[PDB]
DNA sequence: TAACTTGAAAGTATTTCGATTTCTTGGCTTTATATATCTTGTGGAAAGCGTGCTAACTTCGGCAGCACATATACTAA
């Protein structure tokens, strides 16, 4: 179990059957999608998540101890959005 | 310092789909007339608990019972 033997390269000249997809995918982003962007709510999360990375309080006091209850907790308050799209209307927490 | 080609982002529109409505069927109700018959739909006349308070005076006012006393007939000496 390492590295040294694992698999940068393009990934074909193997037999696959997500790479067709994945090649598919490949050739529509490069009919239409430029560079590397317009993915705003793939950033956001992105960032959401990271500020959460490895953070150390201020105060050694306030170190939350081993095993403590996270709950994540989705919010509907607004009716101003998309009823049509799936519903993704409002902000989600954790506590 | 704009202009056009991007993207997922709305309404917004139309197309079909669940469902309830609307549209068809019978058939019974009712109108008279009389024709006729089984058991079972009746008409009608009998007859074999439970209390409370006194509303209070007056002056009965009788009898209930009772009941006390005793005069008398029976019995022992």
């Amino acid at each position: 179990c390492g590295l040294d033997k694992l698999k940068e390269v393009i990934p074909e000249n193997t037999d696959l059957v997500t790479l067709g997809v994945r090649k598919r995918f490949l050739e529509h982003r490069e009919e239409t999608i430029t560079i590397d962007r317009a993915c705003r709510q793939e950033t956001f999360v992105y960032e959401m998540e990271s500020h959460a990375i490895g953070k150390k309080p201020e105060n050694s006091a306030d170190m939350i101890e081993e095993g403590e209850l996270i709950l994540s907790v989705n919010i509907l308050y607004p009716v101003i959005f998309h009823k049509h799209k799936e519903h993704k209307p409002y902000q989600t927490m954790l506590v």
